[PDB]
């Protein structure tokens, strides 16, 4: 089981962490999301599917910066919402193929009442996501760390 993201870097068996920058809308208000999808970015894959089944879980959600102090979020994990940052751990999803497929996590942050200005900072670190992996076969049990980092500055209208 190995992790990769578009155009850009790898996590390679037994885990690892790596960074990743995303563009977001540059402008939005109180009421509004701003959608990080992070699906179409992060792809893993099984090794050996016609032994192993491999089950991945988004193991916790972290705010940072700008995120943190001027946000509140739900994450959407392969179909289910949660608070972000989270409280537990989610439920499993299954890789069961050498073909690469989508971590299907996606953040959903809204502007807090105080928020106002830049908001978040181009470059910024704006969260955590860490990806736990496990498997039908051994006492595998890894962490593929994902750093979020803003592509763009984000303003809140005052
Ligand atoms: C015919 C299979 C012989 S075992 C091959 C061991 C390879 O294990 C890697 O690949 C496995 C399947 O992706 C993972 O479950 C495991 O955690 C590790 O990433
Ligand atoms: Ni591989």
């Amino acid at each position: 089981f190995a992790c990769k993201t578009a155009n850009g870097t790898a996590i390679p068996i037994g885990g690892g962490s790596a960074n990743v920058y995303v563009n977001l809308a540059p402008v939005v208000n109180v009421g509004q999301n701003l959608v990080v999808d992070l699906s179409t970015q992060i792809f893993c894959h099984n090794d050996y599917p016609e032994t192993i089944t491999d089950y991945v879980t988004l193991q916790r959600g972290s705010a940072y910066g700008g995120v943190l102090s001027n946000f509140s979020g739900t994450v959407k994990y392969s179909g289910s919402s949660y608070p972000f940052p989270t409280t537990s751990e989610t439920p499993r999803v299954v890789y069961n193929s050498r073909t690469d497929k989508p971590w299907p996590v996606a953040l959903y942050l809204t502007p807090v009442s105080s928020a106002g200005g830049v908001a978040i900072k181009a470059g910024s670190l704006i969260a955590v996501l860490i990806l736990r992996q496990t498997n039908n076969y051994n006492s595998d049990d890894f962490q593929f760390v994902w750093n979020i980092y803003a592509n763009n500055d984000v303003v809140v209208p005052t």
